[PDB]
C-alpha cells in the first residue's frame, strides 16, 4: 500500500475551501495552549522551583526529586564533546568558526564624537548580563541553533550564557551539548516548555533571570515566549515548522521530494507543501514521494505529517503558482526554479528564500540562523541589529559644552515654551550663555 | 506650607526597603484588564468602539468616526499657524533628521561568493506604519519626527498618525511636525483604542503593519499585548529622570532638571542621587522655592510626592550602585567627570553628561531608525560547488541526529572529489 500524498488543483471550484482548512485546522486549539501555558507561567512565577520541577516531570516524563538533579554542569558538555565521533566534531568546529568570524567582523562597541562647539556625542555599548537560549530537546534539534545564538552573545561578551533543553525520558542529544561546549554556553538546565521560558523570564530560586530568550521553539515555547514580552527580550516568535516548495518542474523529483521529507521528519506537525505548474513532474514528485517514504528512518513522522499537512499543489503557471505561494505566506521557501530571482517580485510574502535547485531548507537549518544570511565575510559586511547588536545595550550619550548648551538650550526653549512644557524651557535656559553678563 | 520633597539616606539599614517601594498608584492588573477589554471590543464592533471610546476618555463629542479624521491639509494649516521660530527649530531638525536616515538607509543587496554561491537579502519598505503621538500639551514634536521621517524614507506608502485631542484640545506644533515628517493620515484617538485599531483594523482604521511612538501605560500595555498581531517598536517604561549630582551644580538647575520630568504627567518619576548632603538641602530649598512659580506645578507636585525623592549616598561608587539599581530610563550624570561614573551605572537609558546637558535637551533634540521601517528575505542561492560545501557539513550532522532526510537532501547536492 503505497503512500498516496494529498493532491489539490487550483482548478478545482473547492481550492480555496481545501486550502483553507489545510493551513488553518489545529488538534490543540488555540486558547487551549494559551490558556495552558497561562497557567504554567504563573505557577512558575508563584512556586518556583517546585513547579519547574512538578511539570518537568509531567511533560518531560523525567525523575528528578529537586532542581539540583536538573542541573546540567559544564563538565557534562565537555563530556558530550568526546563522546561524538571526529567527523562531527570536526564539522561543528567549521560550523561555529564561520559563524565565529561573522560575528567578530559585525561587532561594534563605544564610540565617541567631538562636535565643533566642543559636545561630545556617541553610544555605550555594554553586553547583556545574562542570555537565555531554548533548545528544543530530542533529535530534531538542529545544532546550528545552539551555535548561531550563544556564538555571538559570547562574541558581545554576555558573562553567563544559560540553555534549557528538555531531556524527554532521559535522552540526551550529545551533538548538542557538545555544540554548547564549543559555543561557550556556561550552565545548562534539563527544562523545557513554557516552564523553562517562565524560569528564565522571571528566575527561580535556581534558574537565573535573563536579559533576553532566544531559540527556536514549540508552539508552548512559542506562546511562553510572546506571553513574557516586556517582561524579558526575545528574539522572535518561530512559527509552525513549514516548507513551501515552488517548482517548474526541471529539479529532480527525487530531490524534490526529499527535501519536503526534511521539513516532514521535524515532528508530527509539520506542513511541507510543493507547487507547481507542470502536471507531469508533480506525478513523478507523487511516484518519488511513494517509493522513498518507507525506508526513511524517521518515515512514521513523515508518515504523519505528510498526512495531515502535507500536499502537491497544481497550478495553471507561473502567475498562479506565485498567488498561492502568496496565500500560503511561508517562512520557509525553497524556489526551485531555472530563473529563482525572475519569480521573486511576484513573492509578496515570504521570509527565507532558497533559490534554485542546488539550495534546499535543510542547508537553511544547518549553515544559517533563522531567515539570517550564510555567515560569510562578505556578508559580514552588511550590517544587521541581529546576531551581537541583539546582545548588547545601547545608550546614547550627549555631553553639551557650555557653548553648546546655549545653542542647543534656544531651540529647546522655542519648542518647550510653545508647548507651556516650561520647566522643560526653564531646565534648558539656565544653561544659555551671554558672555556680557557679569 | 512649602513643599517638603521625599528623603531617602542609603546609610540608613532599611533603605533597601524604602527604594524597592519607591521604583514599585493604579495597578497593572487593573490597567492590563481594562486594555484586555478594549481590544477585544474594537475587534469585534470596530468604529463603533473607537468612537465610544474616544467620548469617554478623551471628553469630546462625536457623532460617527468621520469627525475624528483629520485630513493632511489640517497638518499643513497647523504649519501656518506656528511662531516663526518653532516652524524654524521643527524644519531644522527634520533636515538633520531626514538626511542622517538617507545615509543609514540600506535596499536590498546580493554578494556572489568565489564558488558561485549568491547570498543577500531583499528589502521592501512595510505597506503602513502606525504612529501613535500623546495628545495635549506633553507631547514632543521629535517623537514625530524621529519616527516618520525613516519610515518615509524607507518607502513606507502610508504613516497613519494617531492623536488624541482631550476636550479637543489640539496641538499645531505637534500637528506641524506631522505635515513636516510626512505623516499621510491623522485619527484623533487615543489610548488603547487606538493601538488595537491599528492592529487589527476597523471600518475606517486601516491596519497597519508596525505601530511606533511612546504613550503612557495604556499605551505600553497595548503594544505588549498586540504584539504578533502588529509589529511595534518598543514597550516605553514610565516617564523618568535620575539626575546624579557631586553637588557642584546649581541647585535651582538640579531642581528644575528634576521639574522637566516630572511636569510631563502625574506618573513620572524624577529622582536626585548625591553624596553631598548640603547641596541636597539646597535642592529640597530650591523645589519648595521653585514648585508654586510652575505653570504645571499641580502636575509636577503629584509627580513628586508620589515617585520623587532625594537620595543620600556616602560616595561616588555608592551614588552609582543605586543608580545602577534604579536603572533609569534617562540618566542626567550633572558631575565633574562623568566619564569616569559611566563605567558604573550600566543600565542606564539614555545619557546627558556634564553639568550642561538638561534632559529636556532629548525631549526636544534639534537633529544630527530605517531599517525598523522594512521587511528582509534573506536569500541564498548556492551554485553546485558552493552547495557541496555546505552540505558537507549540513550531511554529517544531520546524520548524527538521525534526520536522514535533512542529511539526503544536502547530500543530493555534492559533488565527489576527482
Amino acid at each position: 500500500a503505497p503512500f498516496a500524498i494529498r493532491r489539490l488543483n487550483a482548478a478545482d471550484p473547492d481550492f480555496g475551501r481545501h486550502l483553507d482548512h489545510l493551513l488553518s485546522w489545529e488538534s490543540v486549539s488555540d486558547d487551549s495552549v494559551n490558556q495552558r501555558v497561562l497557567d504554567i507561567i504563573a505557577a512558575v512565577r508563584s512556586r518556583g522551583d517546585a513547579a519547574v520541577v512538578e511539570f518537568t516531570q509531567r511533560f518531560d516524563g523525567l525523575q528528578a526529586a529537586s532542581m539540583a538533579d536538573l542541573i546540567l554542569p559544564r563538565e557534562r558538555l565537555e563530556l558530550a564533546l568526546t563522546r561524538i565521533t571526529v567527523a562531527q566534531r570536526e564539522a561543528l568546529e567549521v560550523a561555529a568558526e564561520r559563524v565565529r568570524s561573522y560575528h567578530e567582523k559585525q561587532k561594534q562597541g563605544s564610540w565617541r564624537y567631538t562636535e565643533a562647539d566642543g559636545t561630545v556625542l556617541g553610544q555605550q555599548v555594554t553586553p547583556l548580563d545574562r542570555a537565555g537560549l531554548y533548545v528544543p530537546g530530542g533529535k530534531a534539534s538542529y545544532p546550528s541553533s545552539v551555535l548561531m545564538n550563544a556564538i555571538p552573545a559570547k562574541v558581545a561578551g554576555v558573562s553567563e550564557v544559560v540553555m534549557v533543553v528538555p531531556t524527554p525520558r532521559g535522552e540526551i542529544n550529545e551533538i548538542v551539548l557538545a555544540a554548547a561546549c564549543i559555543a561557550g554556553v556556561d550552565r545548562v538546565f534539563t527544562i523545557g516548555g513554557a516552564q523553562a521560558v517562565a524560569a528564565l523570564a522571571y528566575g527561580t530560586e535556581s534558574v537565573p533571570r535573563v536579559d533576553k530568550i532566544v531559540g527556536p521553539g514549540n508552539i508552548y515555547v512559542a506562546t511562553a515566549k510572546r506571553h513574557v514580552f516586556g517582561q524579558v527580550g526575545i528574539d522572535m516568535i518561530a512559527g509552525p515548522s513549514e516548507i513551501l516548495v515552488v517548482c517548474d518542474g526541471q529539479t529532480d523529483p527525487d530531490w524534490i521530494a526529499m527535501d519536503l521529507f526534511s521539513q516532514a521528519e521535524h515532528d508530527e506537525d509539520a506542513q511541507s507543501i510543493l507547487v507547481s505548474p507542470d502536471a507531469a513532474f508533480l506525478d513523478r514528485v507523487a511516484d518519488s514521494i511513494a517509493r522513498l517514504l518507507p525506508t526513511m528512518e524517521r518515515a512514521e513522522i513523515i508518515r504523519t505529517s505528510l498526512e495531515g499537512r502535507g500536499a502537491l499543489i497544481q497550478v495553471a503557471d507561473q502567475a498562479q503558482a506565485c498567488a498561492v505561494a502568496n496565500r500560503i505566506a511561508p517562512e520557509h521557501l525553497e524556489l526551485s526554479v531555472a530563473d529563482p530571482e525572475s519569480w521573486l517580485p511576484e513573492i509578496r510574502h515570504a521570509g527565507a528564500i532558497f533559490m534554485g535547485r542546488y539550495t534546499a531548507e535543510a542547508l537553511g537549518d544547518y549553515c544559517a540562523g533563522p531567515n539570517h544570511v550564510l555567515p560569510t565575510s562578505g556578508t559580514a559586511r552588511f550590517s544587521s541589529p541581529l546576531g551581537v547588536y541583539d546582545f548588547q545595550k545601547r545608550s546614547s550619550i550627549i555631553n553639551c559644552s557650555a557653548e553648546g548648551a546655549s545653542v542647543l538650550g534656544r531651540t529647546a526653549s522655542v519648542l518647550a515654551r510653545g508647548e507651556s512644557l516650561t520647566a522643560h524651557a526653564r531646565s534648558a535656559e539656565y544653561r544659555i550663555l551671554d558672555e556680557k553678563e557679569a
